[PDB]
């Protein structure tokens, strides 16, 4: 059948035909007009049946020969006499309205369908999500139009409680009264709740127009909105999204689906609202402007397992208004004052004439209702009585079940309605159980309900008592919220690749991931020995800083809004912002380095760059408050973050805006100085004091209190306890500024010598210069080996791959390797003694020297890149060479487009030679630089310097070269000028930041270096190997300075959040929009105080009476 | 439309012919210069535009291999029948 | 245009109809050129198509690319991309 | 230093636990030098009843802005009862 429906659902066909009233209408001949008229006790006439039991029977009479014995006339019950058959009407209707083709899903089932079957159709076939609420609207039909305000409120509130609680508004479907007002309400607040509210009208197949059109198995069946000018029949309504078209008989009989609606009001009740929540899906009843049989239906609800409550809408109509007044004028839960029956029954009488026979019979259906006032609710329209029905409806299911507030809260948690929990569940007098808000917190954290995690903390939930090991294990092992599916791909990549099917994640496995995403020497709290013991054994199972364990959780589970919540809570804000930037940055890299449908890396890198900006904006906040303590905030050991450092975490994530921030750049400036005050010293005197040692003792050093914000070495800090003479030398030579200038002078003296050796005759044996030069490069290479070993992450391959990423460190290896090839050939070569350069081993050795020296001039740009002005130009040069590449490839093609025709036209008689690869490229290249070769153009001229090249076709070449230079000089060189002019500012801005960023790695490399430059360094190397087989900088605070610093951190985070709102709130965009919203509210009130005074001036001539 | 007019039941051939053959609103006076340039140049004085003549214009303005619903065989038959 | 389906398709057809109506207006003799009016009309629907593509692309990238290549079946078996290339609708 | 469990505020304090026989000089000393408090320009000693459920919405707004405004501008010490019921509860 290719439809789950047809195998399952059916219709009803009235197989059996029975008489009507038995009166043939008029018109004496009775036998055939019996065929013309006789509405079966079905309700359709004999011929409208078309049934196969009744198709070849009208020939004789029909079913049931003769009178059939009046008793047996009273025997048609559809059960025996109407057949279940395959559906014939399920599809998608379409409404003809402005730009909305509004769709639905009609089914056409028999009323006998099992209630399980219905819910299945709704959920799997129609692919609907189980609702968090069901608002079953019951009212009267053809209720013309409600007053303008009362339609606005019941039109905003029903939509607001259905868009926020994902609810199914069960209805009647007929475009008259209830469904008519529900639909208009939808249309007045559509397109914000469009694909969120699912409105199922349960209509009969009786009172239904274009009934024959809806027939058609699996169709896009059409439908109209032109109300049939004559008909009492009813049309389905525009905005209802689904339809249950029950069938038992025919037209009329609008009472066979009432039982099926009740089934769906039950079967949803037995489903759990959420996988974690034990409460069933709620069901509420909304009465507005009802009927005579409403108050009957109301009675049924409040007498069931459990009592489906009722929210009545007074001020709209008759039954609501009746039911409004009666339960309002009731005893607390019971009878009335001195008999109120006179007014009540009179009140009941005017709506509906009953008249003491059954106007009393209402008083019984009207007593048990008001006796159940606790379950009944009423929205007093026009009295701000719970702020449209959304509060009232949702409230109705919390107050009227005498339920625990645990269940009342959790319902709000599944609804995501914090206001209803904070204004009706956390109200004064509420008394909670020992750990019930904890179970709410556990559900809010898993369900990613940040706004309840806020509330549960604000009330009393301590995350120190809350957060334990076995619980925080659960939080990783959930699928009941927003998840990072990569956390398993990461936990796989650390646990050797094997994940058993269960594999309940362990915190030790999370610690291994945090070590891998944070890189280097990071050691998490979970991988330590002290945790692997308490863990496998299982206050001690409670973590000391819980909100640092959940910040990581929220990040590893890719829960930014929870991460951007738990970050404000707790201490070490700037640290956690730089960790998170690092976790997301590594999570992002491993997402791009993997195969997956959703890349989830532009999401993670943005998440990383969101916390990276929080750290910078807190640094700018601390720096604007105190500069000295802000620099201390960059270098204190964290002690919950692997003894790391907020700066070290930023350098780990290449978070350049933080390292290029003026605070770090000023600390970096102060670590460069050392104990020397270069504000009352000059570079002349540092150089002078390197060459004149006793001039070290005439320059200004820095006190211990001008060195407290500066991370130091231990030995350096041990000489802040006392300045004596030998201490004053240890302060000079160990400053990074001095190690620099003490290396530059050796390096400049090195080039002066190596320039001399390369320009002067090189004899058999190396001269004293060339020995001094080899010694430098030899020991300089030992230093680079030592730099690589004593670097960072113990994996030999990592230290390698880092050091070979800098430009000049690649050049250093070529420069060092090439020099000792050249020395091997130079020194290892048999001198000829007739004349040098007859030995080609010797020549090759020298020519490597003459080329190796180019590496060593270009390395001066690394020394010159220490200046604030020069260095950004040096980095800039390379960023431009990379960006001008494709312009220069075009310039190389125009070159060959010219050199090959020229060489071919001017030298026709050439055999193949390697000189043909020079001559196609040589002169055309030197033309780019202004050499025109004027007397080689027009080789047939008299002034020509190539008179023998004159021959056939050579008159073409001056035309060719005229085009060539026009292209190269007038187009391509000036296009490259234009390139540089329009890319200058942005490469200069990048190069300033990359310069400021790499000033960390540079300055911090000159703390670790020995004191002696690369010729005499070997002493320092040897001394460091002696004390290796015989025996970086840190910020030392006393315990009171750590206190004063954690205060300063806290105080500056407060000023950050305070000043962020004070700016947002004090902005014209915010002041226009709240002004906008107040003038709305006022205007409403001004046309209501304006109404009241219009009801006062009428009361000047009435009181006059 | 918002009230109840269905453009599916509304819009027919002889009606949608009228809508091209009106002068009682904002008009494109070039639609005749186009219907001329496709029908060989000859426009009799009456010349009530036909949808087949509009299909020829839509093919000419859309270019290439475009074949409108009006120039097909299945429409030239139902059309000349009605 | 807001009414019915195949919105992005109809926006690129209209851009093509007005663009050709505009070319044949400039290639003709007439007191009112009516081409800066038609090309603006063309460039108004051309922008509707781009702004719906940017809307589909920001929602799902894989299905938005499918929206460029499905046969239309009411537009001569053509393709929303092919209609844009037909009108030199570069954006 | 106690610590309160609230939204993003670990609110701190300085409990002392002294005998009621302490000389009144000693107290002011603790307040000023040890707790490092600045001598106030005013002392608003609030005296009221306990467990006073909740004031009307407007009257809570006014006694909530005014006490804060006369204490933030006059650097004042609002002496209280401490118990989270009534006076200290509303303060
Ligand atoms: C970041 C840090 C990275 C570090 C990177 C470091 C990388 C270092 C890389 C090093 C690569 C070194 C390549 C040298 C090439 C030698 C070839 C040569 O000259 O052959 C000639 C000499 O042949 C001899 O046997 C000469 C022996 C005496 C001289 C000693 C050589 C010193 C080598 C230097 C040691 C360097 C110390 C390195 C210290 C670091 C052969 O030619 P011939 O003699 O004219 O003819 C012979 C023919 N016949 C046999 C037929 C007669
Ligand atoms: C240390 C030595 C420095 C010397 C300079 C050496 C060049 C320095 C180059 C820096 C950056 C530019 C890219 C790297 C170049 C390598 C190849 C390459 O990328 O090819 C590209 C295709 O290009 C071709 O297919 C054409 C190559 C023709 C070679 C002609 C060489 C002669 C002229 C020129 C020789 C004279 C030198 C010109 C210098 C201005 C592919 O690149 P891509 O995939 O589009 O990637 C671009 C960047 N992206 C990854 C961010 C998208
Ligand atoms: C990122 C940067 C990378 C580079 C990228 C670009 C690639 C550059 C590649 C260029 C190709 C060069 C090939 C050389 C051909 C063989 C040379 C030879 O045999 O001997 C010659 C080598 O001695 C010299 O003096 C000439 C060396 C060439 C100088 C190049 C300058 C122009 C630069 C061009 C730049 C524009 C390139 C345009 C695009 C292609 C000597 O003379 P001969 O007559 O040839 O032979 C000896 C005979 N004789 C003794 C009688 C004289
Ligand atoms: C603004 C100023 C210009 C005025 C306007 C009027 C135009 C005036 C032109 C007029 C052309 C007629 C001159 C030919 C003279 C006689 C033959 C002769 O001596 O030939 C000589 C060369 O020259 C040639 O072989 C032919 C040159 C033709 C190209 C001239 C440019 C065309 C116009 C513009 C093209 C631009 C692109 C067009 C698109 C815009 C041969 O002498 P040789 O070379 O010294 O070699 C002899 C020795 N051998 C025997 C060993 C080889
Ligand atoms: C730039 C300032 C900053 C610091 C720089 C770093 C400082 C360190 C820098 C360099 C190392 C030390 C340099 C001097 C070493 C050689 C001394 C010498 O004379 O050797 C040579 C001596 O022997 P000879 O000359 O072969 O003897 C021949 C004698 N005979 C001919 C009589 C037999
Ligand atoms: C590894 C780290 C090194 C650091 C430096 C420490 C080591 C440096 C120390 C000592 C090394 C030098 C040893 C000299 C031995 C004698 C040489 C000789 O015979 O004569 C030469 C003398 O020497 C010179 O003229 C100097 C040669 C080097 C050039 C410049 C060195 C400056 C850099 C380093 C110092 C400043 C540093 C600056 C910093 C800003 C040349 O003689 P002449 O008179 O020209 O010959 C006549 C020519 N005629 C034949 C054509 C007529
Ligand atoms: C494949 C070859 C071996 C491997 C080399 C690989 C490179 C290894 C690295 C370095 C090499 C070690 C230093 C130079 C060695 C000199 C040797 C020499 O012959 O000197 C001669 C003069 O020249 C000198 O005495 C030069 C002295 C200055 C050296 C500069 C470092 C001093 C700084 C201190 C700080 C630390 C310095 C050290 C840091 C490493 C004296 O020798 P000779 O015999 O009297 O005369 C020459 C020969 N003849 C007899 C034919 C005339
Ligand atoms: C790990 C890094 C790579 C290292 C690579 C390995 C490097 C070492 C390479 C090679 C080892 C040295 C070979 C020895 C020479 C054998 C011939 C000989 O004895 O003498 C002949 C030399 O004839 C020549 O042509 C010499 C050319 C030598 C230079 C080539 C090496 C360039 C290295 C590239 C730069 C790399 C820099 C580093 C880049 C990073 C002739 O001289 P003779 O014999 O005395 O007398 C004449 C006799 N005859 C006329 C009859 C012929
Ligand atoms: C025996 C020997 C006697 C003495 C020898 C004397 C030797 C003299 C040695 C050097 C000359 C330069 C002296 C000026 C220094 C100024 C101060 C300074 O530090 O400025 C900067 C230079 O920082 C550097 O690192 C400069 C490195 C220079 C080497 C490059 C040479 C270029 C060669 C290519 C040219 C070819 C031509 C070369 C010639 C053929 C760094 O400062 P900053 O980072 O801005 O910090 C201050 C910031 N503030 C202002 C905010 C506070
Ligand atoms: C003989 C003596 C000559 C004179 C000595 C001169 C010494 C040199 C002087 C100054 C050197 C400048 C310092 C560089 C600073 C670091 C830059 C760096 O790390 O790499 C930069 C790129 O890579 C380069 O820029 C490569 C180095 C450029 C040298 C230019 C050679 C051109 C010649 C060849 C043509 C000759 C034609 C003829 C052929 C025969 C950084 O680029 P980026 O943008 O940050 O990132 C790249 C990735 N991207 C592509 C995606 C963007
Ligand atoms: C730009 C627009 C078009 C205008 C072009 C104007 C056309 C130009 C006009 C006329 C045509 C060219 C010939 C005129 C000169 C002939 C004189 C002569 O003999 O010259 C030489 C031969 O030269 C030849 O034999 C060349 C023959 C044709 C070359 C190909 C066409 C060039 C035009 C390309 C156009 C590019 C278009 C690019 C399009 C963007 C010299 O010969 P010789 O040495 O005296 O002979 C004796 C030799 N012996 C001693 C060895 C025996
Ligand atoms: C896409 C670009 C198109 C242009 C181009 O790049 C690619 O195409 C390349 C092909 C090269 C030639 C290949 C073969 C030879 C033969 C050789 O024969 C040895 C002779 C003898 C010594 O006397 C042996 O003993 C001499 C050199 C020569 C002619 C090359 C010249 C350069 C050329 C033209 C290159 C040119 C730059
Ligand atoms: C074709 C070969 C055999 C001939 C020589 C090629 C030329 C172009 C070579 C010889 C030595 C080379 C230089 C050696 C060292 C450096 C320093 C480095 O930081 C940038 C490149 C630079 C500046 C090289 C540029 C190219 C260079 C000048």
């Amino acid at each position: 059948q290719k439809s789950w429906i047809e195998s399952t659902l059916t219709k009803r066909e009235c197989v059996y035909i029975i008489p009507s009233s038995k009166d043939p209408h008029r018109c004496l001949p009775g036998c055939q007009i019996c065929q013309q008229l006789v509405r079966c006790f079905c309700g359709r006439l004999v011929k409208q049946h078309a049934c196969f039991t009744a198709s070849l029977a009208m020939k004789y009479s029909d079913v049931k020969l003769g009178e059939h014995f009046n008793q047996a006339i009273e025997e048609w019950s559809v059960e025996k006499h109407t057949e279940q058959s395959p559906t014939d009407a399920y599809g998608v209707i379409n409404f003809q309205g402005g730009s909305h083709s509004y769709r639905a899903k009609y089914v056409r089932l028999s009323y006998d369908t099992k209630p399980e079957i219905i819910l299945q159709l709704l959920l799997k076939e129609w692919q609907m999500e189980l609702p968090k609420l069901v608002i079953s609207v019951h009212g009267g039909m053809q209720k013309f139009e409600l007053h303008p305000r009362i339609k606005q409120l019941l039109g905003k509130g029903l939509i607001k409680a259905a868009v926020t609680t994902g609810a199914w508004i069960l209805t009647g479907g007929v475009n008259t009264g209830v469904a008519k007002h529900v639909g208009d309400a939808l249309k007045e607040h559509a397109s914000r709740s469009s694909r969120k509210i699912c409105t199922i009208g349960i209509a009969p197949w009786g009172v239904i127009e274009n009934r024959n059109d809806l027939v058609g198995r699996d169709v896009v069946a059409p439908y109209q909105t032109l109300l049939n000018p004559l008909s009492k029949l009813n049309v389905l309504n525009n905005l209802h999204s689904h339809f249950i078209l029950v069938d038992d008989g025919t037209v009329g009989k609008y009472g066979a689906e009432v039982r099926l609606r009740r089934e769906l009001e039950k079967t949803i009740n037995q489903q759990r609202i959420h996988a974690r929540i034990g409460q069933g899906v709620p069901v509420v009843a909304l009465i507005f402007e009802g009927g005579p049989n409403v108050i009957l239906t109301v009675l049924e609800y409040l007498q069931e397992s459990p009592p489906v409550p009722v929210v009545v809408c007074e001020g709209t109509g008759r039954a609501a208004d009746l039911l409004a007044y009666i339960h309002k004028q009731t005893e607390e839960g019971g009878n009335l004052p001195d008999a109120a029956e006179p007014d009540i029954i009179s009140t009941i009488k005017k709506t509906f004439n009953f008249g003491q026979s059954e106007a009393v019979h209402l008083f019984q259906t009207m007593m048990e209702c008001m006796k159940k006032k606790e379950l009944i609710t009423v929205f007093h329209i026009g009295s701000e009585d719970h702020q449209d029905i959304d509060v009232a409806i949702l409230t109705a299911l919390l107050k009227g079940t005498n339920a625990s507030a645990f269940d009342q809260l959790i319902l709000t948690l599944a609804w995501d309605r914090v206001d209803i929990a904070k204004n009706h569940v956390f109200v004064y007098g509420q008394q909670w159980l020992v750990g019930s808000l904890e179970q709410a917190m556990l559900d809010a954290l898993v369900m990613d309900r940040v706004s309840f995690v806020k509330l549960l903390i604000e009330n009393g939930v301590s995350m120190h008592k809350f957060l334990t090991i076995p619980r925080l294990e659960e939080l990783y092992n959930t699928k009941q919220g927003p998840t990072n599916p990569m956390l398993f791909h990461l936990i796989r990549d650390v646990k050797q690749g094997n994940l058993p099917p269960g594999y309940k994640i362990t915190l030790i496995d999370i610690g291994l991931v945090i070590e891998y995403l944070m890189g280097g020497t990071y050691r998490c709290t979970y991988t330590r020995k002290r945790f692997r013991l308490i863990y496998n054994s299982l206050e001690t199972k409670r973590f000391p800083y819980p909100l640092n364990e959940l910040l990581i959780w929220a990040c590893l589970m890719k829960r930014q809004v929870m991460a951007r919540f738990l970050w404000q809570h707790g201490e070490e804000s700037m640290a956690k912002a730089l960790v998170a930037c690092k976790i997301y940055r590594s999570m992002a890299y491993e997402a791009k380095q993997s195969d997956l449908v959703d890349d989830t890396s532009e999401e993670l890198k943005q998440y990383s760059n969101d916390f990276g900006q929080l750290a910078v904006e807190l640094l700018e906040q601390s720096f604007r408050q105190d500069e000295t303590m802000a620099m201390k905030l960059l270098t204190y050991e964290l002690k919950n973050w692997s003894n790391s450092t907020c700066l070290k975490l930023a350098v780990s994530s290449r978070l350049r805006p933080f390292v290029a921030h003026t605070c770090t750049q000023m600390l970096l400036s102060d670590m460069w100085m050392g104990r020397l005050n270069m504000r009352k010293n000059s570079w002349y005197k540092v150089i002078l004091s390197i060459l004149v040692p006793p001039a070290i003792l005439m320059l200004e050093y820095k006190t211990k209190a001008e060195m407290s914000h500066i991370p130091q070495s231990q030995d350096a800090h041990q000489m802040t306890m006392e300045l004596p003479i030998t201490r004053k030398f240890y302060a000079f030579y160990h400053a990074p500024i001095v190690k620099f200038w003490f290396n530059t002078l050796a390096y400049l003296g090195f080039l002066m010598l190596y320039t001399f050796v390369v320009l002067v005759k090189m004899e058999q044996l190396p001269s004293v210069q060339e020995w001094i030069v080899i010694a430098y490069i030899f020991t300089y290479a030992i230093e680079k080996v030592r730099e690589v070993f004593m670097s960072e992450a113990g994996k030999i391959s990592q230290k390698i791959k880092v050091w070979f990423s800098d430009y000049f460190n690649v050049s250093d290896t070529i420069a060092i390797i090439s020099f000792f090839v050249g020395f091997g050939l130079r020194f290892g070569a048999k001198w000829n003694y007739i004349n040098a350069y007859d030995n080609h081993v010797f020549v090759a050795g020298r020519l490597i020297y003459c080329l190796n020296i180019i590496f060593w001039y270009v390395r001066l740009l690394d020394f010159l890149a220490v200046n604030q002005q020069a260095g950004p130009y040096v980095m800039m040069i390379g960023k431009m060479v990379a960006n001008m590449f494709y312009i220069v490839v075009i310039m190389a093609l125009v070159l060959l487009s010219f050199g090959v025709p020229r060489k071919a036209i001017l030298y026709p008689h050439e055999e193949p030679s390697w000189s043909l690869a020079k001559d196609i490229v040589f002169h055309p290249y030197w033309m780019i630089f202004g050499e025109v070769y004027a007397y080689e153009i027009d080789v047939c001229a008299n002034d020509s310097t190539l008179p023998t090249i004159c021959g056939p076709g050579t008159w073409l070449t001056p035309f060719l070269q005229a085009v060539y230079l026009f292209v190269q000089y007038i187009i391509m060189v000036n296009l490259l000028i234009a390139f540089f002019n329009n890319v200058y500012l942005q490469v200069k801005a990048i190069s300033n930041i990359v310069w400021k960023y790499q000033r960390y790695h540079f300055i911090m490399a000159y703390h670790e270096k020995p004191v002696l430059p690369p010729p005499l360094i070997i002493l320092s190397h040897i001394v460091s190997l002696f004390c290796c087989v015989c025996k970086g900088p840190k910020l030392f605070l006393t315990e009171e300075d750590q206190k004063k610093l954690h205060d300063f951190e806290e105080q500056c985070v407060e000023m950050y959040f305070d000043e962020k709102d004070d700016k947002f709130n004090s902005g014209s965009e915010e002041r226009i929009r709240v002004t906008f919203e107040r003038v709305e509210q006022m205007s409403i009130q001004i046309k209501e105080v304006g109404d009241r005074v219009n009801y006062i001036k009428r009361s000047l001539q009435s009181l006059d009476s």
